[PDB]
């Protein structure tokens, strides 16, 4: 390279912020610059990263034509607006629960720049998803304050939102810090919350339910919009899975016996919860879905994310959805 | 715009939580906590909206921008020592200063804006700040450059520091966690930031830069770094006109809060960042380059400043010409 291709200090002292990678932790560090990205530490974070970058996609995109067509006509029964409506009424306000979660409570302690990348990936693409059910609400002419209040009005619902609310803890107030056992141990319940049970569990179940429908022919610019954000959530949960390793990796003494059973009380919750859901979204079925089939799917889902923390299965149900795998298996990151 | 059907209304069992349900004229850009933030319907700030759409409507990857010719040109004889000083300085400022933005739109600014659609467009402007320090490490990686000693620029070099220590007092106490923007000292404390970062930062101190950067783009050199810097320049135009709207919106809003003290300490601060922006342009060029003299940026950063100013609603001050009109092509 030739003469000049180097910056100059004029301030000796400030090479010392040069930052050393082995220095970098997930949570709790103060001892580096946060705000320099390099060197990377965590090249699983960046992985995550560059494959959402290269996930783009706008709602906009997906033509609705065909299911305007179906849903104003008579062709669909009650039973199966139900199913449609209630799944809409969740997604409209939960994944901006998921995106206000990322900025309001983790970034702040997730003291790595790689990491926070993705966080800024992620809640973007939250906000995508909150788009995604806004133009479903506008191109099929639904009441969208009364499809986007529906964790108020529904009490399947807003039992799982005010179960989110209770697992949130109080990582949101001013006092709150995880440079305690008893505060990482607090923060690490937000992420299991988040990542596990409100993405990885409450998420993929209405996933089925609307792919079910994209599979029968029946609304498929709904469907295909859910296929990509399947996409996406597929990454949130890796990154998700792998934050949480991370953090226990680094801080082994957060992961007691006491905080385990925690973890699996709180996914057993959530799995009654997402059960009671299903049961509301189907009180006699429709073709193809029973709430039955829902009762196994959510316990078989909730042993992988068991599984993917170093917790044992506890259910050990079989997925009565072979082909979710295989949409998942084409939407794998 | 056919029939609503038979049976397509969802039935509430809660019968109070219609109650929930957010008037439109209820919702505020800052302290609204009289309705549900986490609904974004009805959206009352099309602007936001627009600024979002925008903002998405514009994907590009660093990584989809070729740097053979860049490769190339910076392992010549072709690029001299003062050229080289000039495009570094700059890839140590904008290294970092990405990271700034973005850490303050999610640590600062996220948590007070209490409007969901303009929270929409906050996401997309932090993505894409994500995106821009992707640029600098793609740069830095395609180029063989000590990447340490790039992203470090602002604790080596004095002109680089002075501009981001500004930054640091100007972010005020937005970040102590109790912070609140529920009085009027608050509120016009969380306006300062506001005026800190977009108009400051993102409206000044990137703009010697994007024409220093530019002005090799338009003779040839470097035309790789030139693309993402273009890519850039079109993201952040975005970024100034939601933070000039956002400002514009909560003085409309508040307007006690817009006192001749107030007004008087943003034209201070907007002063304070010129002189330091200009140190910036000099500490880049002690010399001249091909259509580049520090003398340039006197005019230029004065020129910028006014525009800004007028867009909050304050008198120009400097009445420079542009030298450099071709960056409003
Ligand atoms: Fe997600
Ligand atoms: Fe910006
Ligand atoms: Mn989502
Ligand atoms: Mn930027």
């Amino acid at each position: 390279v030739p003469r000049g291709s180097h910056m100059q200090a004029d301030i000796l002292d400030g090479k010392q912020k040069r930052v050393n990678l082995n220095s970098k932790r997930l949570v709790n560090c103060n001892q580096v610059d946060v705000n320099q990205l390099v060197p990377i530490k965590y090249k699983w974070a960046w992985e995550h990263y560059l494959n959402g970058c290269a996930n783009n996609w706008l709602p906009t995109e997906i033509p609705m034509g065909k299911d305007i067509e179906l849903w104003k006509s008579d062709r669909l029964s009650e039973d199966e607006r139900r199913v449609i409506l209630l799944n809409l009424g969740f997604f409209s306000t939960a994944e901006s629960l998921v995106g206000n979660n990322i900025v309001l409570a983790i970034f702040k302690h997730v003291t790595n720049p790689e990491a926070r990348q993705y966080l800024l990936r992620q809640a973007f693409e939250e906000a995508v998803h909150t788009h995604t059910f806004l133009y479903i609400c506008e191109s099929l002419g639904l009441d969208e304050k009364e499809i986007f209040n529906a964790y108020n009005e529904r009490a399947a619902i807003k039992a799982k939102d005010d179960f989110q609310m209770e697992i949130t803890g109080k990582v949101l107030d001013p006092n709150f810090r995880t440079d305690s056992v008893e505060g990482l141990q607090e923060f690490v319940k937000n992420l299991v919350g988040y990542y596990i049970i409100m993405e990885g569990i409450f998420f993929y179940s209405g996933f089925v339910m609307i792919l079910s429908f994209h599979r029968q022919n029946k609304m498929i610019g709904i469907g295909e919009q859910y296929q990509y954000i399947l996409r996406d959530e597929t990454i949130h949960l890796n990154f998700g899975i792998d934050l949480i390793n991370g953090i226990k990796e680094e801080n082994p003494e957060i992961w007691t016996p006491e905080l385990q059973q925690e973890i699996v009380e709180l996914i057993k919750r959530a799995v009654d919860l997402e059960i009671e859901y299903a049961q509301d979204c189907l009180p006699r079925g429709i073709l193809g879905l029973r709430a039955s089939m829902f009762i196994d799917y959510v316990q078989h889902i909730a042993d992988r994310r068991l599984e993917r923390i170093g917790l044992k299965p506890i259910y050990h149900t079989k997925n009565p959805f072979p082909w979710m795998s295989e949409t998942i298996d084409l939407n794998k990151e």
